[PDB]
């Protein structure tokens, strides 16, 4: 809707987190913050890789999130800190992201950023801000994100404007990619619009959240395979995304459309009106299994090698020889059915749901691991313990390539999955029983 986030009262003193940052704040400024912003991170229950396809997609509020403390200034100085000296203070007073180097400062700037743009402001908001996140750092969970996002709430009640959860969304999705990553909206939409016990299913322009009723008899637990991975710092996102941009010109132009215009995978199917089913087997026509080359894709295209380079790929991905188009577009196109057969499925709540849903998750990470290639062994591994262990699905979550996982585990099987996983990859941070949270909030001293 036009539905703005919430503004709570809360007792510092009972949320040891916010006492903390507030005495913490106090001892690093001076002063006790006026305010704090709370952004949380999330787990997508199915459907990867495919909201920057613009598929929908189907992910929870987690309870970990990145909490703010902020109090603003008159200067037009910005002075960051965070509770984990991990992350070295920084402060700015510029008037105009370095993406040469993800220092995390850059991710409350892309933020910050977004808003004064948004706005079309010059100057500096000023303000003291101490940072406190308590997802698990590049490990799918959307810590990046939470940040961001957090960032943006933070700058745009510093300014005393209004935006509603949708545009808070639409805008943080768009300034994230100023760090260097190309992805979708998904991990900024469900941290503005996540509502507590829902998930939410998550389409994309326009932007729309629509509830998801989870099982009943079955409970979600995220394993971290500690595996990390910076989706900033390393190329593999981004190569993702251009395959599938490629795959998207290219069967465009196979069915004749215009594919100069065209950016993703959706866009084709929308325009040519069939179905998911009906696009697989377009690709199956369409794109050759064997992988592309620069060149047989510029002479497809009828494009240069030049234009290719500087006009379609992205600058961490300009010297990419090997293009694994058949393979994202299969993934991408199945993967989309998934999540819209999962949320069916969610809605008509058959005998025998658990065991439906389990089955699209592990479809999933199939996929994933197969098709995408965007697994590890790590993840594998982690996967085939929880499945041994009495998850009824398994599978990566967030991009891949290391991080967590989400697994469905029926309820009477949990206490054991829990301790038995942990006894058997481990020797609540990297293990943890998790239910769909709320979304982000202005917090105010009760
Ligand atoms: N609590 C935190 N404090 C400061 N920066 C953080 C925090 N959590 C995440 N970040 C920033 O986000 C980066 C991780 O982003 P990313 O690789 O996209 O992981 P994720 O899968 O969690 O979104 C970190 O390297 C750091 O720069
Ligand atoms: C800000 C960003 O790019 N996040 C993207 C990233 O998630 P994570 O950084 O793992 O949370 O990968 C997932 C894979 O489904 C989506 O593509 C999403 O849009
Ligand atoms: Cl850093
Ligand atoms: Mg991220
Ligand atoms: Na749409």
């Amino acid at each position: 809707a036009t539905e703005s986030p919430a503004t709570r009262r809360v007792q510092v003193a009972e949320h040891p987190r916010l006492l903390k940052l507030k005495e913490m704040f106090n001892s690093k400024f001076g002063s006790i913050p006026k305010f704090y912003v709370r952004a949380p991170g999330r787990v997508n229950i199915i459907g990867e890789h495919i909201d920057y396809c613009g598929y929908s997609v189907l992910p929870m509020a987690v309870e970990q999130d990145v909490l703010i403390a902020v109090e603003p200034v008159k200067t037009y100085a910005l002075q960051l800190a965070n509770t984990n000296p991990l992350y070295p203070d920084f402060s700015t007073s510029a008037n105009n992201i370095d993406k040469t180097k993800p220092l995390w400062h850059n991710y409350f700037l892309c933020g910050l950023k977004g808003i004064q743009e948004h706005f079309g402001l010059s100057n500096l908001t000023g303000m003291n801000c101490l940072v406190d996140g308590n997802i698990p750092p590049s490990s799918g969970l959307s810590s990046s994100s939470a940040l961001v996002c957090c960032a943006g709430l933070v700058t745009l009640t510093v300014l005393g404007r209004n935006l509603s959860k949708v545009e808070l969304a639409e805008i943080c999705a768009k300034s994230e990619r100023y760090i260097g990553t190309e992805g979708g909206g998904m991990d900024q939409s469900i941290s503005f619009l996540a509502e507590e016990g829902t998930a939410k299913l998550i389409e994309f322009s326009p932007l729309r959240a629509t509830d998801v009723k989870l099982p009943s008899g079955a409970v979600f637990v995220i394993a971290n395979s500690c595996v990390e991975m910076n989706k900033a710092a390393t190329s593999h996102f981004n190569i993702r995304v251009m395959e599938c941009r490629l795959a998207a010109k290219l069967l465009a132009k196979y069915k004749s459309l215009q594919w100069d215009k065209v950016l993703r995978l959706e866009e084709v199917q929308a325009k040519l009106g069939i179905s998911l089913e009906e696009m697989l087997l377009v690709t199956e026509d369409a794109l050759h299994p064997e992988p592309y080359n620069p060149e047989e894709i510029c002479r497809c295209l009828g494009i240069s090698l030049e234009e290719l380079r500087t006009q379609i790929l992205s600058p961490n991905t300009q010297d990419v020889l090997i293009f694994k188009l058949y393979q994202r577009a299969k993934h991408v196109y199945s993967e989309a059915a998934r999540v819209l057969q999962f949320k069916k499925i969610c809605e008509e709540a058959p005998e025998n749901m658990v065991q439906l849903l389990g089955e699209l998750m592990n479809q999933s990470h199939m996929s994933c691991r197969d098709m995408y290639e965007c697994s590890c062994p790590e993840l594998d591994q982690l996967v085939d313990i929880c499945r041994k262990f009495g998850a009824q699905g398994s599978r990566l979550t967030g991009a891949g390539w290391g991080g967590c996982t989400v697994s469905m585990v029926p309820a009477d099987k949990l206490p054991s999955f829990l301790a038995n996983v942990h006894k058997a990859y481990y020797q609540k941070q990297s293990l943890f029983a998790t239910k769909p949270g709320g979304g982000a909030l202005v917090l105010l001293e009760a």
